[PDB]
């Protein structure tokens, strides 16, 4: 109520995930190392709400999931829970596991799970077909939203997909493995759309499934949620989110 | 929420809510996608509930002359209700007064007209002609978005168009011909499914959500948000849209 963001210094959790965030590893310092759709949103928020900020990456370079053996979180989620950060500023997918531990901002983008495949010859219509064949290998990135949704899906065949697939380290590794061929990568629509635009030998496996949002992550009881929510809604209503997606997402296709 | 009683603001808006005006008692007068959501929430969280309609039968908007709200929004601000359970569109004006739950459906503004082969390509072209009339429903979200749009030609559309009482009046006027009705995609999709001579004018514009409305500092927001997100994740929202929307 009384608290606002004027004069505050926010620590923002993030990682590279194009086109939401690009992180330069040399030739820059501090916030200047960061660019992308989410960075543009943060810059505007900082101008309008009067805060300064820095970005903090999790050492494990994970987005975050709950380990059912240890009951501990990792990734950006863990950094937020541990008060290393105040908000997670990225394409953070909405899922129930995360919601049990953190809050979400007003959302900025609808997204679904999308599976893609590289390979000549017989192909697949739906991801569960992977379980009854051995032509294609497949995988999801560990400690990231798609893995969590497949593991919590009430049809435990989706947990089989996760358990019997390759555990991929991060998006670069997943895309490298996909490009190696005879592989199905199961991830998120907007991420794949942007990053695989030139991969003319990569095709869809069925339709997108599951419905969720990208939002920012906020700790429970954050004094800043109301303001962030209001301002993100205004961004959406004013067309800013759409303008930034057009700015940053890849256009055309050589294909 | 276990043991609690929630007063829920709502009105008829098919296929989200159907209200029977006779032949029923209490909660059983209501049905539809939103009712099915409320029933499941009630079972899972353990609250009882009733529905309360605003006397003015409006969704609600802020009158910039009086700086007062009407409709379901006003009933919530007046503490006549605890939550608004309907397809409540997200807009900044409402956000200045109330909170929203986690959303359950994307929606856009859509314009429609009767008669094949309309010559209109975009709604602002209406300002430069007088073959067609047009309008929006008063004290409802599309009116608010057009009035608050950066491009004040959208305010012109509202000010120079017909103020429609409600969805029935609007569809009636649409079906009467030579009239462009500007409203919300999902509502129009459902309610005009059988109108095979009604057509879109331009593309949908504006991006918003349907959510429930909550008073600021509600003690119930966290739980409602969590359970609505779980409904989306489990596929329940999509199953209900398939159940209720035509067809
Ligand atoms: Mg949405």
């Amino acid at each position: 109520g009384s608290k606002n963001l004027i004069g505050r210094h926010l620590r923002l959790g993030s990682v590279e995930e194009q086109p939401f965030m690009f992180f330069a590893t040399e030739g820059c310092e501090g916030n200047d190392c960061w660019s992308g759709m989410v960075n543009d949103m943060v810059v505007k928020l900082s101008e309008d709400l009067g805060f300064t900020y820095e970005y903090i990456q999790p050492d494990d370079r994970k987005f975050g999931a709950l380990n059912k053996t240890t009951n501990e979180w990792n990734g950006m989620i863990r950094d937020l829970l541990d008060d290393k950060t105040d908000m997670i500023a990225i394409d953070l997918s909405t899922n129930s596991a995360r919601k049990s531990a953190i809050d979400y901002s007003f959302p900025f983008m609808d997204a679904g799970i999308k599976a893609v495949v590289k390979g000549e010859g017989t192909t697949l219509n739906q991801v569960l077909e992977l379980l009854d064949q051995d032509k294609y290998k497949w995988g999801v990135i560990g400690s990231r939203h798609p893995e969590t949704l497949l593991k919590t899906h009430r049809d435990s065949r989706y947990s089989r997909l996760v358990d019997e697939g390759v555990e991929l380290k991060d998006l670069n590794h997943a895309i490298e493995t996909l490009r190696g061929g005879l592989f199905v990568f199961i991830d998120e629509g907007p991420v794949l759309a942007h990053n695989l635009i030139s991969d003319c030998d990569v095709f869809s496996v069925g339709e997108e499934f599951q419905s969720f949002e990208y939002a920012f992550g906020l700790p429970k009881d954050s004094p800043y949620k109301s303001l962030i929510d209001s301002h993100l809604l205004k961004f959406r209503e004013e067309g800013f989110i759409d303008i930034l997606w057009e700015k940053w997402s890849s256009g055309n296709s050589v294909c």
